[PDB]
């Protein structure tokens, strides 16, 4: 059908049909008379997976022979989503498979909807790791993603009476055709025990053993025949474990619980023992694998030339003391030499400045679970603080501030400090965030070692986030500038020469319209909900957090409603306001925000005077597969965090690439997006970081805004009085009380500017041609936000390796 989906050659289509029928019979053990759509999905998945195998084996062979420097990306989260379409895109098989399945009497798009998301992450951090793997394969890097194979990923969200309910995400129920178990490469991981000091060094003894069994998933690059590996560890008990008899076998679950479930808190640290076990499990198993591979190339001097370890936040920070443990206790290197190797091998990426997100582990947990690691951390801390003392003599407060050990009611280890001390590079994830790190929370470290601190602005993969989810847009672009931009996104700048082209303008607008119709239909079909496809689609999708200010959006929505009720017969640009995202199960305020959004919808969506001029929809169970549907349909992207709180954002970039305009604060990567596109082509409002600091200095008083803004006062009175909850008048008291007395994120402070900016949005939307021209200016300048650009910068500036676009032989 469409060009970017590749060729449907008669030979290929014939071979796909043959192999589809073979898998249906031999693999699935079904015949066509009792096969269901799910069986058909699996037969297609197995058929496509067969095309990965040769390339996967040949890629890994090639790395063994060439022995390039290896990049190990350690993360507790990989938010992969679905694999079938991505695989077809990257192998150029989409049109051929579409043709093959069509000839068999099947609709391939229907089969694609059967696949479960692999939801092994919470949101942005997990999804960044997934984009990065795609980019590393596309750039020919010898890269490995290492993590945990959670049996249960991020929970499925149901909304019941407007309240979030959680259900386990049993993603493996029907099998995962995209992994290969590798029980033969199972490795031991040690916990508890004690340290005994011999003549010949320390020894960690009397430990409990848990086995780490790897499952390997292929990661194909874009049309280059490179297939890299994501290796995820699963926890298994040893066979003598606990070995009355029956209970001993049942108690194997104690050990196997390590890989059972993803912790579902985004940007909130909870110091639980099970989480610490997960963190050590991934690190200990991964490092044995790294060392094995290095020895199969005595002399650890060359280790940093052959290995890079990238720590995705502090979650895998135990890699630093574990590497020291292995080098010092087992390989018997002297400390100083081991430390040199460690520093040169490890690099750390920070993703947040919110204090409650920082990992600070109680010393008593480490003492019990990882006694040798605690000893090593103390020794690291003493040597590091000796350096600080020599550089800043007499500055005793600096010593207290920079220590890895935090004193207090309970002593804790600051894992960010450990990562900075033990890494040769530390980066933030957008320019403003990297600047904040140097000016505020890591100022002392930057003064000691300025050379360590870098920026690497985040990005997204244009395979998943343009070609896959928005083929219509990819096609009209390829018609003008060819296909090369899919792996070199800077080529989208060529589209600026089409901003006055009447045909292009019409086609861009047509593609958006078709995406909106398709999404509106998806809504009715699978959620019995009915929306006006000519309305402006105003979308805020992301995890629910106070810092992301879904509440500020709610205040604007109520303002619009109240203004309509005040002048019903006045024209206003029709809107469909869609808000979606998951709340962490124990985050009460986030759960109340979801309830408020559904409560607003209950009133607004059923007021006859409003008609179809304003609809408010809560999008249930937001996840990667839903993002792939809603983002291409959006007109307006809400990126409205308080300045200084969103480290980067990546949803922002997805919307920009897909033809939405952005309303946002000067926060995270929004700053760089507006710089690339031009401020005139962005809807910027609100306090800058400097304004927030000024307000904090004189003291934020929400009452002032309530007193001076009558439209705001009216909304608070509606909330307090029970307008949005007739049967439970005081339901939203916690929200009102937070807004008035304890709002860390200054919602009222940005309200007036936000409402005014939203009026400018509405005014531009009334002029379709100028709206679309501004869209083209956004799409055309989105190239910087490719994760290929991001990964090339990590490669050159941190890992010391050169990317390659050269194809391996098929
Ligand atoms: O080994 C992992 C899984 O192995 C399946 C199996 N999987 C494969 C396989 C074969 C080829 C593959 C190519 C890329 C995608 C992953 C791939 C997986 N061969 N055997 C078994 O049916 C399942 O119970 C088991 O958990
Ligand atoms: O860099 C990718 C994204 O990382 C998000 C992020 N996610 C987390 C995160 C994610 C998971 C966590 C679980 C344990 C405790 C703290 C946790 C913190 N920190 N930062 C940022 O909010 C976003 O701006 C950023 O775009
Ligand atoms: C991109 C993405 C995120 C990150 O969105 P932000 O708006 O940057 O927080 C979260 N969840 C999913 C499913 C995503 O695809």
């Amino acid at each position: 059908q469409i060009s970017v989906r590749g060729l449907a050659g008669v030979e290929n289509v014939t071979e796909l049909k043959k192999n589809f029928n073979r898998h249906l019979h031999f693999t699935l053990v079904k015949d066509r008379n009792v096969a269901t759509p799910r069986d058909y999905y699996f037969a297609l998945a197995h058929t496509v997976r067969d095309h990965l195998v040769g390339r996967w084996i040949r890629t890994q062979q090639h790395y063994y022979e060439k022995d390039p420097k290896r990049i190990y990306y350690l993360s507790l989260e990989f938010y992969m989503g679905r694999t079938l379409q991505n695989t077809m895109v990257n192998l150029a098989l989409e049109n051929a498979c579409d043709e093959a399945t069509y000839q068999l009497g099947l609709d391939m798009e229907e089969l694609e909807e059967i696949e479960e998301d692999a939801g092994l992450g919470n949101g942005g951090l997990g999804r960044l790791a997934a984009c990065f793997l795609d980019s590393m394969a596309t750039l020919g890097l010898a890269a490995y993603g290492y993590g945990i194979r959670y049996e249960f990923g991020i929970f499925n969200q149901k909304i019941c009476g407007g309240w979030q309910m959680e259900e386990a995400d049993d993603w493996l129920r029907y099998g995962n055709p995209w992994e290969k178990a590798r029980p033969e490469f199972t490795l031991p991981v040690h916990f508890y025990g004690r340290v005994e000091h011999t003549s010949q060094g320390a020894k960690w003894v009397d430990t409990q053993v848990v086995l780490a069994m790897p499952y390997d998933t292929p990661v194909p690059g874009y049309r280059n025949n490179v297939v890299n590996t994501m290796r995820l560890w699963s926890a298994k008990a040893p066979n003598d474990f606990n070995l009355g008899y029956i209970q001993a076998v049942l108690d194997r679950n104690l050990a196997e619980n390590i890989s059972r479930v993803l912790y579902p808190n985004d940007n909130f640290f909870e110091g639980k023992e099970l989480r610490l076990k997960q963190e050590y499990f991934v690190v200990a198993a991964t490092l044995q694998d790294i060392i094995r591979r290095f020895k199969s190339s005595t002399n650890f001097d060359a280790f940093p030339d052959k290995v890079a370890i990238q720590l995705n936040d502090t979650h895998p920070s135990l890699a630093i003391p574990e590497l020291m443990r292995v080098l010092v206790d087992l390989e018997r290197l002297d400390w100083d030499k081991a430390w040199e190797v460690t520093v040169k091998t490890c690099a750390y990426t920070n993703h947040t400045v919110l204090p409650e997100a920082l990992e600070r582990w109680p010393v008593h947990l480490l003492e019990t679970l990882l006694p040798r690691h605690l000893q090593i951390i103390y020794e690291i801390n003493q040597r590091f603080l000796n350096r600080v003392a020599a550089a800043f003599p007499g500055d005793v407060d600096r010593l207290r501030r920079m220590s890895l050990v935090e004193e207090g009611a309970v002593k804790r280890i600051n894992m960010a400090h450990l990562c900075i001390a033990g890494s040769h590079a530390v980066n933030g994830v957008a320019r403003i965030h990297s600047e904040i790190l140097k000016k505020t929370i890591f100022k002392d470290f930057y003064e000691l070692e300025p050379h360590k601190f870098q920026n690497k602005t985040n990005g997204i993969t244009p395979r998943r986030w343009l070609v896959l989810c928005n083929p219509g847009l990819a096609e009209i672009i390829a018609e003008r500038i060819g296909e090369e931009y899919i792996s070199d996104l800077d080529q989208l700048r060529k589209l600026l020469s089409y901003v006055d082209d009447e045909a292009f303008i019409r086609d861009v607008a047509k593609v958006k319209q078709e995406n909106k119709l398709k999404f509106a239909a998806y809504l009715e079909r699978e959620y019995k909900v009915h929306i006006n496809p000519n309305s402006l689609f105003d979308v805020q999708v992301k995890r629910i957090h106070e810092y992301k200010r879904q509440l500020l959006n709610c205040l604007h929505v109520i303002t619009l409603y109240n203004r309509i009720k005040k002048e019903p017969n006045k024209f206003v640009v029709p809107r469909t306001v869609m808000i979606g995202g998951k709340a962490a199960p124990g985050y009460h305020m986030a759960k109340m925000i979801i309830k408020l959004i559904t409560a607003i919808g209950d009133v607004v969506n059923h007021d006859p005077v409003v008609g179809d001029r304003l609809r408010v929809i809560f999008l249930e169970n937001y996840r990667v597969s839903l993002a792939e549907k809603v983002i291409p349909a959006a007109d307006l992207s809400e990126q409205i965090s308080t300045a200084g709180t969103e480290a980067s954002g990546t949803g922002n970039m997805k919307f920009m690439l897909n033809g939405a305009l952005t309303i946002g604060t000067m926060d995270g990567a929004n700053v760089e997006m507006a710089e690339e596109a031009g401020e005139e082509n962005f809807f910027i409002f609100g306090m800058r970081v400097e304004d927030v600091d000024r307000l904090d200095q004189r003291g934020y008083n929400a009452q002032e805004y309530y007193d001076r803004i009558p439209e705001l006062r009216q909304i608070i009175e509606q909330l307090s009085s029970g307008f949005f909850s007739p049967k439970q008048p005081d339901l939203f008291k916690d929200i009102v009380n937070m807004l008035m007395h304890h709002d860390r994120f200054k919602v009222f402070a940005d309200y007036e500017e936000y409402v005014k900016c939203q009026e400018r949005v509405s005014a531009l939307y009334k002029n379709p041609r100028e709206w679309t021209r501004m869209v083209i200016r956004n799409i055309a300048t989105s190239g910087k936000f490719s994760s290929d650009r991001t990964i090339a910068q990590y490669a050159r500036e941190i890992w010391g390796v050169e990317p390659s676009r050269q194809r391996l032989p098929a």
